[PDB]
């Protein structure tokens, strides 16, 4: 599944095992996808959400609150819950219909939101980070960052 995921996007999934790893939780669920996306924090994805008026520190915060921390615990492997496993399969999908032939931070962004019932979505969507707003952003931030290469 993560054949094509550019080597950023794959640094976020390991980041989602690290998040849940430092908060002691035995799962990797849609949350910690979304801790691990701002903690690398430089991509298209965070570049998309703070151009819409969303920090990364607040949805830090807001993720946090609602799933705290689990029992000091031995770390080792942790599995991704079906969720999870749903929001990278989205990932595919958005990168399909947009036509890009990678799967970047901004696709694990589009999926984390496309899936809606996790954490993730939750906190996303009740910041105003609808998936189709979401969607023409990151389309929008492709075509700027394009412009400006063709200017150098």
């Amino acid at each position: 599944m993560f054949e094509r995921f550019t080597d950023r996007a794959r640094r976020v999934v390991v980041l989602a095992q690290e998040e849940a790893r430092m908060l002691n939780h035995n799962y990797i669920g849609t949350e910690h996808i979304l801790l691990g996306l701002i903690h690398e924090g430089e991509g298209v994805a965070a570049k998309s959400l703070e151009s819409l008026g969303i920090s990364l520190e607040g949805v830090r915060s807001q993720v946090e609150e609602i799933i705290g921390q689990g029992q000091q615990a031995p770390s080792g492997h942790i599995p991704f819950t079906p969720r999870a496993k749903k929001v990278l399969e989205l990932s595919l999908r958005e990168a399909l219909q947009l036509g890009h032939n990678y799967i970047g931070t901004e696709h694990i962004l589009l999926g984390l939101i496309r899936e809606g019932e996790g954490v993730a979505a939750q906190v996303l969507v009740k910041l105003g980070a609808e998936l189709t707003r979401v969607r023409q952003q990151v389309i929008q931030l492709l075509s700027g960052y394009k412009l400006a290469a063709a200017l150098e």
